[PDB]
């Protein structure tokens, strides 16, 4: 056949089988609580977040197609669906991420984040990708924002809102309209709507520039329309001050013109992996040591644990 047949099970719960403690996001989305559920016949609590809205026909169903791509997707770096509540207004359940989104972490604990962390989540990220990509999954909304922090040792892909899987021989995705983000999409997005897991790689790289910035928005000031324009001269984003020549080459050769040219997640796997057993030789940062969140063979320069090297 076609395609493998997605033997997911949507899991379905009843509005008493969970409580809802606190309210912790209002946004363009709609409101996010803080809950626990209770699975019934179970001595289990499960810290739990909880996403409902205010009811739209359209907006229902971006919201069942959101649950649909949640509900499949199974990674340790990838945020899944526990179930929804269907009551009059449409609810979501996700494990909770005590820590918030990423951006507000960076931002947050900016005189406490060690080059082990910052890399750490580089390779995390990448790896939730490179899952993404082995499932036909493009998530067309990569960026610091759309990740959580179970922990600051383990973070987690999340908003599955704009993605879309992809048929076995279908290779690119064809969008029309809606509100897209600019400063974080690959050139052939912005200027011919088109979507591969190649244009995700440019989306990884303004997230890393977003993490090695400390939350630095990018191209600051500067307005969507001409940003199309600022990439097609040759301009890029700036060098961060904590990068070595490195990892900053390998956030450039995310934003190559040829998407061809750009690196697969799998590389970007094995590079920060690298990268990661020495931090300090690649990122520079002002008191590293000093930071707390709550060899047998010759040269070790190459070495990647097999883990970490996925074909
Ligand atoms: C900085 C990012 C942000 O504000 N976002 C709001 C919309 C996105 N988002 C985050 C969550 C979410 N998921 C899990 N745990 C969370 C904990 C939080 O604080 C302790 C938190 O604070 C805002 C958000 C958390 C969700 C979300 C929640 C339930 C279901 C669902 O999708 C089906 C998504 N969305 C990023």
């Amino acid at each position: 056949s076609g395609e493998a047949p997605n033997q997911a099970l949507l899991r379905i719960l009843k509005e008493t089988e969970f409580k809802k403690i606190k309210v912790l996001g209002s946004g363009a989305f709609g409101t996010v609580y803080k809950g626990l559920w209770i699975p019934e016949g179970e001595k289990v609590k499960i810290p739990v977040a909880i996403k409902e809205l205010a009811t739209s026909p359209k907006a229902n169903k971006e919201i069942l197609d959101e649950a649909y791509v949640m509900a499949s997707v199974d990674n340790p770096h990838v945020c899944r669906l526990l179930g929804i509540c269907l009551t009059s207004t449409v609810q979501l359940i996700t494990q909770l991420m005590p820590f918030g989104c990423l951006l507000d972490y960076v931002r947050e604990h900016k005189d406490n984040i060690g080059s082990q962390y910052l890399l750490n989540w580089c390779v995390q990220i990448a790896k939730g990708m490179n899952y993404l990509e082995d499932r036909r999954l493009v998530h067309r909304d990569l960026a610091a924002r759309n990740v959580l922090v179970k922990t600051p040792q383990h973070v987690k892909i999340t908003d599955f809102g704009l993605a879309k899987l992809l048929g076995a021989e279908e290779k690119e995705y064809h969008a029309e309209g809606g509100k897209v983000p600019i400063k974080w999409m690959a050139l052939e997005s912005i200027l011919h709507r088109i979507y591969t897991h190649q244009s995700d790689v440019w989306s990884y790289g303004v997230t890393v520039w977003e993490l090695m910035t400390f939350g630095s928005k990018p191209y600051d000031g500067i307005p969507a329309s001409e940003i199309s324009s600022i990439l097609e001269k040759g301009e890029r984003l700036p060098q961060p001050p904590i990068c070595t020549i490195d990892v900053y080459m390998i956030m450039v050769k995310c934003w190559m013109i040829d998407a061809d040219s750009r690196p697969k997640f799998r590389e970007l796997i094995i590079e920060f992996s690298k990268m990661a057993r020495d931090p300090q030789r690649y990122l520079v940062i002002q008191g590293d040591e000093r930071m707390h969140l709550p060899m047998d063979e010759e040269d070790m320069d190459d070495v990647v644990d097999a883990d970490e090297y996925l074909i």
